[PDB]
């Protein structure tokens, strides 16, 4: 009869991500393919 | 009879992402393919 | 009989994204392919 | 009769990720394929 | 009759990850394939 199936590769029910980036410093150079939330 | 299936590769039910980026510093140069929420 | 299927590659039910970008600094040059919410 | 199956490769019910990045220092150069929440 | 099965490769019910990265130092250069929460 009934079949309930829940198939999720990533499941997150409650999350709180905190990223703090601070860069006081001079003269830094980078090549970044993909950046989320960051400082060069 | 009934079949309920829920198939989600990424599921997020509650999330809170906080990104802080601060860059006090002078003279930084970058090549970034894709940037979300960031400071060069 | 009945089949209910919900197939979503990304599902987000509740989210809160906060990005803060601040750039006090002088002289920075970049090549960015795609920028959402950022400071050069 | 009934079958309930929940198959999730990653499941997180409650999480709190805190990343603090601080970089006081001068003259650092990098090649980063993909950066989330970081300082060069 | 009924079968309930929950099969999750990674399950986390409550977590608290804290990463602190601080880099006072000058002149460091790196090649990083993928960086989450770090300082070069």
């Amino acid at each position: 009869d009934a079949e309930f199936r829940h198939d999720s590769g990533y499941e997150v029910h409650h999350q709180k991500l905190v990223f703090f980036a601070e860069d006081v410093g001079s003269n830094k150079g980078a090549i970044i393919g993909l950046m989320v939330g960051g400082v060069v």
